[PDB]
DNA sequence: GTCGTCACGTGATGGG
DNA sequence: CCCATCACGTGACGAC
């Protein structure tokens, strides 16, 4: 079904789009940030791509 | 705002509901919990109540 | 002590 | 790219 971050995977994401500016994330990003969050959960490219985007859209 | 559990929260309650099969907790397991669950954020007894109901009612 | 309902956030898409 | 919805889980109530 559908992606559910853990709060640690929140962590991250909120450290790059905050911490470092980071809010249209190149596939290249994409792929290393999706590495990162694999710790902590399943996870694939398109859910952080689609987080990058909505975050984005909302804040 | 509402309240949105971290992670290590929802492994606690769950741990609770499944494992030790509390489904109805009373007044004094519901202070106890809160206490626990206040590690990890912040948290009211009633937010507590409100989980076991919902999660009871929806399983 | 249960049920129905709301309120809201958010993942997931599609269209242009 | 950005927009607008959709899908839907779920914290909160109210009523009884």
């Amino acid at each position: 079904t559908r992606w559910t971050p853990t709060t640690e995977q929140i962590k991250i994401l909120k450290e790059l789009y905050y911490n470092n500016a980071i809010r249209s994330p190149t596939a290249d990003q994409i792929q290393k940030i999706t590495a990162r969050l694999r710790q902590f959960g399943k996870i694939e490219g398109k859910n952080v791509f689609y987080w990058f985007q909505n975050h984005k859209a909302r804040e």
